[PDB]
Formats: structure tokens, C-alpha cells, sequence
């Protein structure tokens, strides 16, 4: 017999955000989840994600970025949690031959974003430890780095809980029961009740937003990410090796510097197994893919980090046709909130999104743009069943 003004179906990267956001507003807040914030069974584990400001996927994104980028330094400020690293990100390619490169090039320009532009041997000789061919170019990020995702949704459960949001662990949503003006979750461990929903199950939403009546085209991917023993000499944060983000021949890899001796982290982007988050194997090496698509990355560009690997994750993207997010009201239901396919790079931006979903759930509005991630545009084919 509890009724709470807000409930949060999916406490993770943006769910927990938001939640946090709710409480510390005085609003009544209940968070459930299928596991227990921060878990490895979602799209957040994997230790660290990168964050940078020259987003040429689309102008409305910089402006979220640079949101989140203050919310973040605020979090670091709140929290005993570790937070934030500024190892900057360096993103570079074959000279005009990389949308991603003369894109977040443009991207900075056009937002005055202070970047340093080098090519070739530049390159190799600013950073020993990266081999690339001469004709490659780059730009770099000084001020853009590192999150510790765990630690961010960690430490956000943690502050929302001291103010009153109430997290249900380990139950599992699986229906809605909306009405004009209330909704209703229904789940093994009971029904709740309240004034506003926020949906954010990740890769979930792909099975269950058809419950709401939404029949949205979003496909899971495995992707997977290897830490490697390095020459830390080279590729240890302590001797500044950058974050980074870069497209070559065969696709975009990203990566991150050794922290502590951890090893140097890289992921291959473009390319993943089509799974469902109910059946998808989360064990690293099962797929020759796993290891060998990394391998030959760092062989090639970073051979001093293709050493032993040390450890594996298995975590999850979930892409809309467009590949841009989905943050919006139901189309029939005002007072319930959307946020969904963040297509393997909404992390940097959970923060700034929790703040908006705090906003659409209270004001059914938000002071940011975010006309490009609506629920009703063309690019996304979605329909109502
Ligand atoms: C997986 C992965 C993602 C991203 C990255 C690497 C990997 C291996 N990196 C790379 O380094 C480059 C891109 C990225 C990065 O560094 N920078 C970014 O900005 N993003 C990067 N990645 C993407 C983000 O991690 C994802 O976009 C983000 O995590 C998506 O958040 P969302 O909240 O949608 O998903 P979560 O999985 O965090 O949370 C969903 C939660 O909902 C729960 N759930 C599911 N079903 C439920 C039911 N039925 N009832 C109640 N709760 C339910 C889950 O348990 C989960 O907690
Ligand atoms: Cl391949
Ligand atoms: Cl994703």
C-alpha cells in the first residue's frame, strides 16, 4: 500500500542518474531493478568509459556532453567514490578517409572546444606506445577523460538512498498498467503505484517497451573489452597514454591507459553478436572474435600493449536504425518517461540524461534540446501496435 510520485523501471546508468536526480528534489522516488546497481548483467560494468565533448554525431549532443562533463565533476565532489580521470581522448584515422576523425574535427570547431591537431610521426613521437602509419592525423582532447562507470551509479544509488528513493533489488519488471493519471508496475515481488514512470531497462527495453504498447526496432549487441599486460612505461595514465576513441579500415576501436597497473583496456565497436539480453553468453573467449579482433588492432597501432591478457567482460549496446538515443514521452502517455537504444555510447551522457528524465517525469518538459532523440522521428521507425 505504497504510492511514491516517481517510479524508476531500470536503475542503471540513466535510471540511477535520474533517480538521484528526483531525490534530491524532495520527490518521492522508487527504483527497481532486475539485479543490484552497479551489476555486470547490464550495459555499465567493464570499470571505465570515456567521455568526450567533440561529438560530431550531432551539435545537440556537445552541449548534453559538456552538462554531464559538470555534473560529473560535481558527483567527484559528493562522493568518496573515484569518479572522474582527465587522461584526455585521442581519436585519430587515415587522413580523409574517417567520417568520425573530420567529424568530431568539425565538432570542435564549430563549438570553439580546445583540441590539439597532429599527424603522422607527431603522433607516434607525443605518444610512445602508438605505431600509425604516416599518413594518419588525429585530434586530442585535453580536458575529455575517463569515468569509473560503477563508481558513478554506485555512488548516485548510495546519495539518492541517503535522501529517501527507495531501491527494490533483484525484481523484475514485467508489466504496465497506465492510466491518465497514474501508473502502475506489476512485478514477482509485488505492484506499486505512482504519479510518473521513467523507463530505462538498456537492453531490456528491446523486449519489454512492447508491454507499452511501443513497437520500436532496437537490436542488443555483445560487445566485448580485454585488458592486456602492457609496457607501462608507455601505456600507464601516470605517463599521461590518452583515452581513445579511432577508425581504421576495419572499423572504430576505443581504449583506455593502463590505471595502476591494470593493463591498457580496448574494445572493437563496430562489430558485435546480435543477442538477446535473456540468453546472451557472458563468458569472454567463447567467441576465437573476442580475442583475436583486439589483438590484431594492437599488434598493428599499440604493439608494446598486446601482452598476456589479464581480464574480460561481456556487456551489452543497444542501437535504434539511426543510432541516436531515444529520450522522450510515451506518445500516448504523458506521464510516462522514455530512455532507450543509447547505441553503445550513452554512458558519458547518463549524468546530463538523468537530469532531463528528472525534468520530462516532473514538468513533462526539459531545458535541453532533445529534439534528435525523439520518440516520434522517421529515422527510428517506431509505431504504436
Ligand atoms: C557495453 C559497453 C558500453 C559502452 C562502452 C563499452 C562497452 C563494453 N564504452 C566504450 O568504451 C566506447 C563507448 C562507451 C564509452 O566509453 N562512452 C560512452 O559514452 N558510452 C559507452 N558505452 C555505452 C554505455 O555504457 C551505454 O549506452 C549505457 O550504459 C546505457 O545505459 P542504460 O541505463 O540504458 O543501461 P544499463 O544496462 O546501465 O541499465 C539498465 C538497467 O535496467 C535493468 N533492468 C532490465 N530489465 C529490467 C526489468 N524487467 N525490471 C527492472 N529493471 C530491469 C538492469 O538490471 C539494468 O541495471
Ligand atoms: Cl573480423
Ligand atoms: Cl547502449
Amino acid at each position: 500500500s505504497t504510492h511514491f510520485d516517481v517510479i524508476v523501471v531500470g536503475a542503471g546508468s540513466m535510471g540511477m542518474a535520474a533517480g538521484y536526480q528526483l531525490a534530491k528534489q524532495g520527490v518521492k522516488t522508487l527504483l527497481v531493478d532486475a539485479f543490484d546497481p552497479p551489476h555486470t548483467n547490464g550495459s555499465h560494468h567493464g570499470d571505465t568509459r570515456i567521455i568526450r565533448h567533440a561529438y560530431g554525431e550531432g551539435r545537440e549532443y556537445v552541449p548534453l556532453a559538456l552538462r554531464s562533463q559538470e555534473l560529473w565533476y560535481e558527483l567527484e565532489k559528493e562522493t568518496h567514490h573515484k569518479i572522474f580521470t582527465k587522461t584526455g581522448v585521442l581519436v585519430f584515422g587515415p587522413k580523409g578517409e574517417s567520417a568520425f576523425v573530420a567529424e568530431t574535427m568539425e565538432a570542435a570547431k564549430e563549438h570553439s572546444l580546445t583540441v590539439d591537431l597532429l599527424e603522422g610521426d607527431e603522433i607516434n613521437k607525443r605518444w610512445p606506445g602508438i605505431t600509425v602509419p604516416e599518413n594518419y592525423n588525429a585530434i586530442f582532447e585535453p580536458n575529455s577523460g575517463v569515468l569509473f562507470s560503477e563508481n558513478c551509479i554506485r555512488a548516485y544509488r548510495e546519495l539518492a538512498e541517503a535522501r529517501g528513493a527507495k531501491v527494490l533489488t533483484h525484481t523484475r519488471v514485467e508489466d504496465f498498467d497506465i492510466s491518465p493519471d497514474s501508473v502502475k508496475i506489476e512485478t514477482a515481488n509485488g505492484s506499486y503505484t505512482a504519479d510518473k514512470l521513467i523507463v530505462s531497462m538498456g537492453a531490456w527495453n528491446s523486449k519489454l517497451l512492447s508491454k507499452l504498447n511501443l513497437d520500436i526496432p532496437l537490436q542488443p549487441y555483445r560487445q566485448v573489452v580485454g585488458f592486456f599486460e602492457s609496457d607501462e612505461s608507455k601505456y600507464s595514465n601516470d605517463i599521461d597514454f590518452p583515452g581513445f576513441m579511432v577508425e581504421v579500415p576495419n572499423g572504430i576501436y576505443y581504449g583506455f591507459p593502463s590505471f595502476g597497473g591494470c593493463g591498457l583496456k580496448l574494445g572493437y565497436h563496430t562489430f558485435g553478436q546480435k543477442i538477446d539480453p535473456d540468453t546472451i553468453n557472458r563468458e569472454f573467449g567463447v567467441y576465437p572474435e573476442d580475442e583475436s579482433n583486439l589483438r590484431a588492432f594492437l599488434e598493428e597501432y599499440m604493439p608494446g600493449a598486446n601482452g598476456e591478457l589479464k581480464r574480460g567482460a561481456v556487456c551489452m549496446y543497444t542501437k535504434t536504425l539511426d543510432e541516436h538515443f531515444i529520450i522522450d514521452l510515451h506518445p500516448e502517455h504523458s506521464n510516462v518517461v522514455i530512455a532507450a537504444g543509447f547505441s553503445g555510447h550513452g554512458f558519458k551522457f547518463s549524468s546530463g540524461v538523468g537530469e532531463v528524465l528528472s525534468q520530462l517525469a516532473l514538468t513533462g518538459k526539459t531545458e535541453h534540446d532533445i529534439s534528435i532523440f525523439s520518440i516520434n522521428r522517421p529515422a527510428l521507425k517506431e509505431s504504436l501496435q
